[PDB]
């Protein structure tokens, strides 16, 4: 059975007007900006952007890599898909 979303753990990320996209949960460091309640960190690949996001919109990658592993016009996607299959663990700092 599934655990609840924990760091490291590898997603599709939707958000409003956009594909759903390859991202991690991130870890929060020492003395970082923590999300609000009930929300997580969100990396997203290839365009190396944070939001706060909750479950709703967290599709684990690997039930949902044939449906939306897939390459999109959208700047920074084709780069994300590299990155989740490639090196997913990876600083991108």
């Amino acid at each position: 059975m599934p655990h609840a979303f924990k760091p490291g753990d590898l997603v599709f990320a939707k958000m409003k007007g956009y594909p759903h996209w390859p991202a991690r949960i991130d870890d929060i460091a020492d003395g970082a900006v923590k999300p609000p309640p009930n929300k997580y960190p969100i990396f997203f690949f290839g365009t190396h952007e944070t939001a706060f996001l909750g479950p709703k919109d967290l599709f684990p990658y690997d039930k949902s890599k044939d449906k939306y592993g897939k390459p999109n016009k959208r700047k920074g996607f084709n780069e994300g898909l590299w990155e989740i299959q490639n090196n997913p663990h990876a600083s991108y700092s």
